[PDB]
């Protein structure tokens, strides 16, 4: 019964039909808009969540979630470090000019180029294979001074959260480091994986690394300058296997912010507090502030029991919908619905936003909403057979703002 | 294995000159061989002219929509096949001499349309509703709109398909566009689907919309004024569900053209060869003549049977490599090889080039080929992560073409 936007939990539940004309009128369809007032208040929510629990926290901003300029600076404005995983994740945060050059740079490549600047700023690096020690320290030569690095620890001792991304904790690797001259062991890093519910993982994930600390504590006599325990945390959209047919509730950050954190507060506490915590979370903070308008320009089947439409968006404008259960809305009303197989324009056969859904009938100019898609789409559109469309911030004051203007040839 | 003793196009391909590619146009790299794709293209329409004289190549621009291959097809005598709005406006702004241009797609917007319905495009409908959209704006310019229709060849089992309307009553529709005002049926087509190694299926089709051809000349006493066969001939790459791991020989274009052509030709002679006969292939046209130079970066294991490394090109610069197995070719000088897994540039589950290719010792800065990557690779490109590689044509002279600038921020 909430198959209707304006009956709807969505944070766009107040875009009437006449509204969301006007943005297609000026934008074209299909659209990305993103709310800021809801983006913001998940973002100073995060941070309340892990300074009440811990406060040498420090919220970092994945840039690979949501890479827009605009948005970057906005969670910057509020306290957030931006997080790289590549080097041109890391010059495009150097073209933003921030006042506070602090940076956290991931990725399992960096060339050479990026390292020379991040040594020069005293970024936060995270490596997760040898090779690269060896090329930061060759740089820590010619250019004279000692790199600080961290490692990114895989949870090996976790079957769940088994990955080949980073050294595996299942030791013989910090031994070589701490000859190596020139560098400097200062932090340690741990990603264990995408849309995790199951908050378990992280507690077993926190207390393996907080169990290598204590380790690396006395065999080494050496205390962790930072401990990065990455991102992961679920969003809003049930995956397409999930029994769960409406979206989940934004997940409680107090709640994760208490659970991964917990079994490091020992640690933490024999520092002084003065190891810095830091959390990479994208998805579950910018998913739901983010919307696709699309309209139906096509119909394939119409009959009482089912209808076949044809949509101006599809799997290259929203990738994950091939994933993801993303909430889809729309601005009749009328109760009754009807199976509905909603496709994209394109005739490739795994080009369907979804096939098993039950919405009024549509016609040709109807509009759709699809919520929580602010994760991993938008700067993966293509130039492939449609352009990229637009994407529209409603800004603090309710007011439209372009961020990416639509393409044309 | 190695690239030398390939039957890859590159094979003749130096160190050198690889190296020289990169130095110049940074790594990784798209490499377009003129000679190869040209050849080819001028071998189909050879094959499809000496079947039937009236038979017409058509550019499949979303394979390759890269302007200056366009304008290369145009110039040997394809004429542009789109599937979009989009694509449709990128071929205007080419302002080519000849207009003509096939307009396929389940989605055309009023505007490109009042500008196909006055170019004499070739303009092919998938389902009922655009063609009123076309038969009224037609009646607002007081003219009658030839159009065609797409076929899905559902009565042979492999083609099956929801796009277009369904030769197994396909005739109450043509009943029902009899009465529409400003309409008038001139053609048929038919595309079946993708990678198709079975050439059974395209005479299973040709005989089938033979047929139709001519019930239609005797039911309506018409006779089509274009038939178009579609593309779908299957590239070079196995898929990873084959069990064959080498490169097929590029599909033998001869045999195609006359297996297709044949169940047609009792028809195209009864029309004393004025219906034009239209060809759509793309993959099988352009994928070998393509390569990926990257190169590996970084190590994570390395035994004498068994090495893990990280390259700086993955699926989202080559994304059908997800898809479909695309020879792996090295530079080296040995004998001994070891299962290879080729890491992407970054650190999610499913970015891997290949997980058990056997392949010699690499070490970082050591590069790859990987060949066959000209089909719906190029276009797809993003910004996620890492921003766009560049292209480069290599001329009939052997000399570097930039075709598109590598991307920066
Ligand atoms: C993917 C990623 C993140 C963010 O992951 P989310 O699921 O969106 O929360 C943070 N840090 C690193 C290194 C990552 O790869
Ligand atoms: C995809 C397509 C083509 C080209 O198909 P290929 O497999 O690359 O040969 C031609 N015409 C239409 C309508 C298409 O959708």
């Amino acid at each position: 019964p909430m198959s209707k936007l304006s009956d709807s939990k969505s944070v766009f539940s107040k875009l009437s039909n006449k509204q969301i004309e006007t943005i297609i009128q000026r934008y074209a369809s299909p659209c990305f808009i993103i709310d800021e007032n809801a983006l913001l208040e998940r973002a100073r929510l995060f941070q309340q969540a892990i300074l009440n629990q811990y406060q040498n926290s420090i919220a970092a901003y994945s840039v690979k979630t949501q890479s827009l300029n605009t948005i970057i600076q906005k969670f910057y404005e509020v306290g957030f470090i931006p997080e790289v995983v590549s080097s041109d994740e890391f010059e495009q945060i150097q073209k933003l000019q921030l006042c506070d050059k602090s940076i956290i740079f991931n990725g399992p490549y960096k060339n050479d180029a990026s390292l020379i600047k991040a040594l020069q700023l005293n970024a936060m690096i995270n490596c997760d294979h040898f090779d690269e020690i060896l090329r930061i320290a060759k740089i820590a030569k010619k250019l004279n001074i000692t790199a600080k690095i961290g490692l990114r620890i895989a949870d090996n001792k976790t079957p769940q959260n088994w990955s080949r991304f980073g050294f595996a904790l299942t030791f013989t690797t910090i031994d070589k480091i701490q000859q190596i001259a020139n560098i400097q062991l200062a932090g340690l890093h741990c990603h264990i994986g995408t849309n995790i519910r199951d908050i378990s993982r992280f507690t077993a994930m926190a207390k393996n690394i907080a169990e290598l600390a204590e380790t690396i504590l006395t065999k080494y006599k050496l205390t962790l300058e930072w401990i990065d325990l990455g991102g992961g945390l679920a969003g809003i959209s049930p995956t397409l296997s999930d029994k769960r047919l409406q979206p989940y509730n934004p997940f409680d950050l107090e709640l994760y912010a208490a659970t991964i954190i917990a079994p490091l507060k020992e640690y933490l506490n024999k520092t002084n507090d003065k190891t810095k915590l830091i959390f990479e979370l994208g998805r579950s903070l910018v998913d739901y502030s983010v919307a696709l308008l699309t309209t139906i320009v096509g119909t394939r089947e119409q009959n009482e029991d089912f209808q076949s439409l044809i949509t101006d968006a599809g799997i290259h404008t929203i990738p994950t919908i091939s994933t993801y259960r993303h909430p889809i809305y729309h601005l009749k009303t009328d109760s009754y619905h009807k199976k509905t197989l909603l496709l994209g324009p394109s005739c490739m056969q795994h080009d369907f936003l979804h096939d098993d859904i039950f919405l009024p009938k549509l016609e040709y100019g109807d509009k759709l909403l699809i919520d929580g898609v602010g994760a991993y789409n938008i700067s993966r559109n293509n130039e492939f057979i449609h352009l990229k469309p637009s994407v529209i911030l409603i800004d603090k004051n309710q007011q439209y703002q372009v961020l990416r203007v639509r393409q044309t040839h």
